[PDB]
């Protein structure tokens, strides 16, 4: 359950790292071990006719995911406590940064390189679908990472909000999350599954390598509509020095059947991702990340 004391009593807070919905994020540090965390303080609707807050069902149901996982490239929850307000998320603290901010500091960056921080997601999520969880809302401000001062910097994806234990025997149906990274099914209402994280990493490598959005469009209906047709080109203009190896990855990815879009366990055994060859390692060194357009991308 969820602790009945007051976190102050434990915990030392202070600046705001951000917000959003209903909810604050603070800075915090356990008194009883010195060590840092990051607190998510989660206001409850409390009433069923409120539309000021989050139901229990979806605090009950993000916090029992959490609760499981356990692994380098996913947040992990230290703690939770509830009071007539709030529940209280204690987080690790992941002060890193967003991945594509980051990456639109180098000058350069070979998709070899690329693939390096890209494989570090397909493994957070090799892990959470090898547990049955959808997370259901990937999109590059939601990869962080941990610690952006070292030499080898580790991903660690974050915000379980949308995230599902999928159930054999209960289809789930759902629209949510940010039009130009949601899967054609979730668009049309269509059962939804793990498959539809994948397509998400599909729009993900598309940007990462481009600096362009493959769906987005004038308009939200616009955007979506492109996503329910699949309606992508791999623009010369963006492309150009792009290997073939890396776009058939996300044309294995952005796939409207479900059921034949590349899984987990086959996207980490893609020759792009696992090279099976001298010559496809070479293509890897070789061609580049449009980092002129990239950084124009990460411009917001």
């Amino acid at each position: 359950v969820f602790r009945q004391e007051n976190v102050d009593d434990y915990y030392d807070t202070g600046e705001e790292l951000g917000s959003g919905q209903f909810a604050v994020v603070k800075k915090c540090r356990e008194k009883s071990t010195g060590l840092q965390y990051a607190a998510k303080f989660i206001k409850k609707r409390r009433t069923k006719s409120s539309r000021r807050g989050v139901s229990r069902e979806d605090i009950e149901r993000e916090v029992s995911i959490l609760k499981e996982i356990q692994h380098p490239n996913v947040i992990t929850l230290h703690e939770v406590y509830e009071n007539k307000t709030d529940v209280i998320l204690i987080l690790e603290l992941v002060a890193g940064g967003e991945l594509f901010d980051f990456l639109a500091e180098k000058e350069s960056l070979t998709e070899e390189e690329a693939t390096e921080f890209l494989k570090q997601i397909l493994n957070g999520v090799y892990y959470l679908h090898s547990l049955q969880i959808a997370h259901f809302d990937l999109k590059p401000e939601n990869i962080m990472l941990l610690d952006r001062n070292v030499p080898k910097p580790r991903i660690k994806i974050i915000d379980f909000g949308l995230a599902h234990k999928i159930d054999f025997g209960n289809e789930f149906k759902n629209i949510f999350g940010t039009p130009e990274f949601v899967a054609p099914e979730i668009v049309n209402y269509e059962p939804l599954g793990l498959e539809a994280d994948m397509w998400s990493i599909g729009v993900i490598t598309y940007i990462l390598l481009s600096g362009a959005s493959p769906f987005l469009g004038d308009t939200k209906q616009e955007t979506l509509a492109n996503v329910s047709a699949v309606n992508y080109e791999f623009e010369d203009e963006y492309f150009s020095n792009t290997s073939a190896l890396a776009k058939d990855f996300i044309r294995r990815l952005l796939v409207k059947d479900p059921k034949k879009r590349m899984t987990i366990q086959d996207s980490l055994q893609h020759p792009w991702i696992k090279p099976k060859d001298t010559q496809q390692a070479l293509s890897r060194k070789a061609c580049a990340v449009n980092m002129e357009k990239f950084k124009k991308f990460a411009a917001r």
